[PDB]
């Protein structure tokens, strides 16, 4: 599923991400834009043999089991394919763990490089939330 900006903003808010660990909703929307272009089906292989899955590109090195990432962890206790559903529940629940790992949203290098320090309000402008 390719979400619209406001559709994703609404879903993320419903699932408790607005101000989660102090990160406003626009941060999460911005992160999803640059991680996946709002596409739940997005997958991308990392140089180390892990893969990133879903709207927030969650990495199999640490967070989910994809059956092909040796010597990795599954801290969200899920198959990575669950992170590709039209329904973002699994991605959101796992993201809540990630953002608590010590680095906050810096865990998403695309957030740090493209969203951090921006007028993130722009991402939810116009949306009826
Ligand atoms: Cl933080
Ligand atoms: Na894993």
């Amino acid at each position: 599923k390719v979400f619209g900006r406001c559709e994703l903003a609404a879903a993320m808010k419903r699932h408790g991400l607005d101000n989660y660990r102090g990160y406003s909703l626009g941060n999460w929307v911005c992160a999803a834009k640059f991680e996946s272009n709002f596409n739940t089906q997005a997958t991308n292989r990392n140089t180390d043999g892990s893969t990133d899955y879903g709207i927030l590109q969650i990495n199999s090195r640490w967070w989910c089991n994809d059956g092909r990432t040796p010597g990795s962890r599954n801290l969200c206790n899920i198959p990575c394919s669950a992170l590709l559903s039209s329904d973002i529940t699994a991605s959101v629940n796992c993201a809540k763990k990630i953002v608590s790992d010590g680095n906050g949203m810096n865990a998403w290098v695309a957030w740090r490089n493209r969203c951090k320090g921006t007028d993130v309000q722009a991402w939810i402008r116009g949306c009826r939330l």
